[PDB]
């Protein structure tokens, strides 16, 4: 049992209070549905050109959390694939900006590779547009806007990380049945199999569990940080080499602060900085925009080794509550140290 053991439990709980939340994650597929539904409305500049609309990031992968600064907000990363002439990048978000304008939301932002809708609820959405440039499903790019751009395959990264991390029956079923309850509903599942379609999974890994605790950390750590921080698909695309079944929760964890710890040590004794390829689209480098320096990358190491020594040193816990509130938050670490009460 996943909450047998007390290090263990306390790490569940944390878990559970910082996904998305099901009455939020029950919106997520219709929020985008509608977002789709209006820019292939009539008069439109993207009417008629959207192949297809798919998730990236966490939301492919069952692995959001709230959003850094926060505990209470969540960012959602979709793909618009667009067809027809490519004049360019920056037209490109021309004209998903044009496209999105006037969508009743509390604000639009365009950025320099998406365009963001802010929603009243506190769950927004980054849109970003793609053009689809080989056959493999779905190799591409995105654009930056000097404007460019830049080749992806998100879709086959999230596929590869979904294979990496089966469902595990007895921790999924445990921590969604805790995740539900505390929001007021009975999830009512003796089994994976037939999980009642009104109360799907959210939680479904350990792998992935622990990658929601590494990007917990990160947001804690950089929380106000304005310049670049380490990327969660590198984090990620660690967490899917990393991945063991049957292992448990501290022990990924530890495991995965010090996959990316050692890998970045190795590059800095070389001079080097860490590289992370796509393992599905390898000429894609997860490490493009991260690390820019040596002072970067050793920083956020020396973060990892902290959390993976301290986390080590409780295996072999009230003092132990108050160095968690350090590295995942004050007021969640407060949360599951109740909920670890009773
Ligand atoms: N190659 C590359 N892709 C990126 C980078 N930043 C974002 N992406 C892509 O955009 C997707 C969404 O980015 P993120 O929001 O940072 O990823 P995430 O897994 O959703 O992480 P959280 O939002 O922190 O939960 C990622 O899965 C990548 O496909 C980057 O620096 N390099
Ligand atoms: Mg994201």
């Amino acid at each position: 049992d996943p909450f047998a053991d007390p290090l263990d439990a306390v790490l569940a709980e944390l878990a559970i209070n910082i996904q998305l939340p099901p009455g939020l994650h029950a919106k997520a597929v219709e929020r985008y549905e509608a977002v789709r539904r209006y820019i292939e409305r009539p008069g439109s500049p993207l009417e008629g050109r959207v192949a297809c609309f798919y998730p990236q990031g966490s939301m492919a992968i069952d692995a959001t959390t709230s959003t850094r600064g926060t505990d209470d907000e969540y960012d959602l990363d979709i793909v618009a694939e667009i067809e027809g002439p490519d004049l360019g990048p920056e037209a490109l978000l021309d004209d998903l900006e044009a496209a999105l304008e006037s969508y009743p939301v509390s604000k639009v932002v365009r950025q320099t590779r998406c365009i963001t809708l802010y929603y009243a609820d506190g769950m927004h959405l980054d849109i970003t547009p793609s053009r689809r440039r080989a056959p493999k499903e779905k190799e591409g790019e995105i654009p930056h806007a000097p404007a460019r751009y830049v080749p992806m395959n998100s879709y086959a990264f999230g596929k590869w990380y979904c294979a990496r991390t089966p469902t595990e029956e007895r921790f999924a079923l445990a921590l969604n049945r805790q995740l539900y309850e505390q929001a007021g509903i009975a999830f009512a599942a003796a089994d994976v199999e037939d999980v009642p379609p009104q109360t799907p999974l959210i939680i479904k890994s350990v792998t992935t569990v622990a990658l929601q605790l590494i990007k917990r950390h990160r947001n804690i750590a950089y929380a106000t940080e304005t310049g670049r921080i380490p990327p969660s698909v590198m984090l990620s695309c660690h967490a899917g080499h990393a991945a063991r079944p049957g292992m448990r929760l501290a022990e990924m964890l530890i495991r995965q602060a010090r996959w990316t710890a050692r890998a970045i040590d190795d590059a800095a004794k070389r001079g080097q900085l860490l590289v992370v390829p796509n393992p599905e689209f390898p000429v894609e480098r997860f490490t493009d925009r991260w690390p820019e320096s040596q002072l970067q990358q050793t920083t956020y190491s020396r973060h990892l080794h902290t959390l993976a020594n301290g986390l080590e040193a409780a295996r072999t816990l009230e003092d132990l509550q108050e160095w968690l509130r350090g590295q995942f938050g004050d007021r969640v670490v407060t949360r599951s140290v109740k909920a670890f009460n009773q």
